[PDB]
């Protein structure tokens, strides 16, 4: 119950899962705080310790602006910090399987939130099921997202842009140096994330600083191609500049500008973050990843087109409705209160909000090529539409666009179709499988029996928590013992994908094929 890592020792606690016991590691650190002149520099070495570390609670989340669009609902509130907001929140969690494993896979998990929100303590991140069930170790790690995270001067190491990520990158050498004396295998690391978390993962795979550090990966609703994920090296330039000009700290000297920045205090940068960007949507990255010729080399796009990452397994995978939860964030007639039917009219209104730098003429293409009713008469036809156009441009084409990429290149590829509606889901029924409630089932929340889930989430999420581990163990995301359906790799010839639900789990092709040609090859013209 305590653990000697290289720079000191650790206790834990145990938790009791299942009639057996997990051993939790909460907020164990892993970087100096990057507070003072180490605010928005890459993570520093953490120096060694003497005593015991109480590694019992879970540590401050990274500062972050929190959803207070729909105080005290659950469906928003649930994604909202469970910890203090702090600039020292580089920490991270373990949970061991008891008794101590002796060569455990490890997954590691990243968070997502558009690169400005999230923290590894939410409820839905509890990795003590996974190590419980499957015997695996879980790790997770806070790392600083929004401005503090990514605030991009590139070239300059005061200001050099994905710092979050390297808090991520550090987070997995620590997993290198230290996951053996937990009774993991540092061999057989399994980056896992969603959404940002997602896209994070995959540009793990496109650093060479992350290529020794984990074996396989897994990506949920999100990856580095998507519209959202890469800010330019224009945008962060032209965005930082914004920021000081609101923090009355522009300088010519921009490292001037950034010391000016570090005395500035968390809630004045947090404030300001909102209005760098002139017209921002529900989607707006503000301070996401750049190409910072360090972490990332070239633009990620051509690095995916020309080969340049890490050969091993992926598993990619979408839900069915990732768009709707954005709609009710600004779009106009709808609201989370009603069924939201909207007219023609409207849903032109809420293409304005979701691509206000398009042209007229992309925004007419985009009505054109979702407007084409099988039936004319659904009062739903427009409300559907607007989903579709947002799940579809930023997370679904993307993500199949980025396994096709991925798997020209030999390696295996996974993916699956989320399109189970969770019985717990707060959100309304028009909502359909959101974006972000497929983690409840991936991370086994369905198994405990007490929590009002149905039989047959329980089976589903069992099923998931199989596959997931057997493709972190095996590379291979089969369930083999219950006459389960075989989940085919996905080859940019047959594209063979997996639904999950459950009522049927089957083999289908080429998923939303005539949208992503038009969001794939068209759209990026326009
Ligand atoms: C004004 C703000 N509203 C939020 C939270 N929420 C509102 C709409 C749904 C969306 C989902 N969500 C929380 C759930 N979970 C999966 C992390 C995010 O965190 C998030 C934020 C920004 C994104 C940008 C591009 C792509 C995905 C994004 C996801 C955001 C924060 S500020
Ligand atoms: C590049 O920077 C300018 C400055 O942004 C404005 O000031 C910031 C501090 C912030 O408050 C933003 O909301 C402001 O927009 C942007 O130029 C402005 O553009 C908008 C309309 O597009 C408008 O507010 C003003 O006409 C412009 N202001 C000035 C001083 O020129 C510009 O949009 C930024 N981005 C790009 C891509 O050019
Ligand atoms: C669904 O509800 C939306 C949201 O607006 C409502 O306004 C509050 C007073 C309350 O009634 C809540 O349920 C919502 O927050 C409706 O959109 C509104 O529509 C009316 C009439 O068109 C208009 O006055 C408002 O500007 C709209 N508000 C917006 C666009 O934010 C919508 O009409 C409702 N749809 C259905 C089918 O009931
Ligand atoms: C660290 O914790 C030591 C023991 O704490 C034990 O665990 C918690 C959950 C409580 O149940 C407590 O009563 C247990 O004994 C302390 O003795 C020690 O002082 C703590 N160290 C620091 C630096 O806080
Ligand atoms: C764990 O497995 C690796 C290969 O994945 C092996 O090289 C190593 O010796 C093993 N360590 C143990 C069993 O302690
Ligand atoms: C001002 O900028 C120069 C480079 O133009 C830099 O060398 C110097 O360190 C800056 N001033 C301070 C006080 O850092
Ligand atoms: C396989 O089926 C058994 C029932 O025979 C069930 O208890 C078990 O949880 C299932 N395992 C998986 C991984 O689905």
């Amino acid at each position: 119950i305590i653990i000697a890592t290289k720079n000191g020792k650790v206790r834990g606690m145990q938790l009791t899962v299942f009639g057996g016991t997990v051993t939790a590691f909460l907020g164990i650190p892993y970087a100096q705080p990057p507070l003072g002149r180490l605010r928005f520099k890459k993570p520093q070495s953490l120096t060694k310790w003497s005593d015991i570390w109480n590694a019992t609670k879970y540590a401050n989340s990274c500062c972050q602006n929190i959803d207070q669009s729909f105080p005290g609902f659950h469906g928003s509130e649930m994604w909202n910090p469970n910890t203090d907001l702090s600039e020292d929140c580089l920490y991270l969690n373990v949970w061991i399987p008891a008794p101590k494993p002796k060569n455990a896979t490890v997954l590691i998990w990243i968070y997502g939130g558009g690169f400005q929100t999230g923290t590894s303590s939410l409820h839905v991140y509890d990795g003590k099921f996974l190590a419980r069930v499957e015997r695996v170790i879980v790790v997770s790690m806070n790392y600083r997202v929004g401005a503090l995270g990514f605030l991009a001067l590139p070239g300059n190491p005061e200001a050099p842009g994905n710092m979050g990520l390297f808090d991520q990158q550090l987070a997995l050498q620590w997993v290198q140096k230290n996951i053996a004396a937990f009774g993991g295998n540092p061999k057989s690391v399994t980056l896992f994330g969603e959404s940002a978390g997602a896209a994070s993962v995959s540009l793990h795979l496109l650093s060479p600083g992350s290529h020794s550090l984990f074996t396989r990966a897994i990506l949920q609703s999100g990856s580095f191609n998507a519209p959202w994920a890469v800010t330019s090296l224009y945008e962060a330039r032209n965005r930082t500049l914004n920021l000081a000009k609101l923090t009355g700290c522009s300088r010519e000297n921009e490292t001037e500008i950034i010391k000016c920045l570090r005395n500035k205090d968390p809630q004045e940068i947090l404030l300001n973050e909102a209005f760098v960007v002139p017209y921002g949507t529900p989607l707006s990255v503000n301070f996401g990843p750049t190409v910072d010729g360090d972490f990332l080399t070239d633009m990620p796009d051509i690095l995916l087109e020309l080969g340049q990452f890490k050969k091993t397994q992926i598993l990619v995978g979408v839900n069915k409705d990732e768009g709707t939860a954005f709609l009710v964030y600004g779009a106009p007639g709808f609201s989370k209160d009603n069924n939201s039917i909207i007219t023609r009219k409207e849903f032109q209104e809420g293409l304005k909000i979701f691509f206000p730098g398009v042209s007229e003429f992309g925004k007419e293409s985009i009505l054109f090529h979702y407007t084409d009713w099988v039936d004319d008469q659904r009062p739903e036809n427009y409300r559907e539409a607007l989903g579709d156009v947002v799940g579809d441009y930023n997370f679904i084409c993307p993500a199949l666009e980025f396994t096709k990429k991925f798997s020209e290149w030999g390696n295996n590829a996974f993916f699956y179709y989320f399109e189970h509606r969770s019985s717990k889901l707060p959100w309304p029924e028009w909502m359909g499988v959101m974006h972000g409630y497929e983690i409840e089932f991936v991370f086994g929340l369905p198994l405990e029996r007490r929590d009002q889930y149905t039989k047959a989430e329980e089976i589903l999420s069992r099923s998931i928590v199989k596959r997931w581990a057997n493709f972190a163990k095996y590379g291979n995301p089969q369930e083999t013992q219950n006459q389960s359906t075989s989940w085919p790799v996905f080859k940019s010839t047959e594209q063979k994908y997996l639904t999950l639900n459950t009522e049927s789990t089957r083999i289908m092709t080429k998923l939303r094929a005539q949208q992503c040609r038009f969001w794939t090859s068209f759209f990026p013209k326009v």
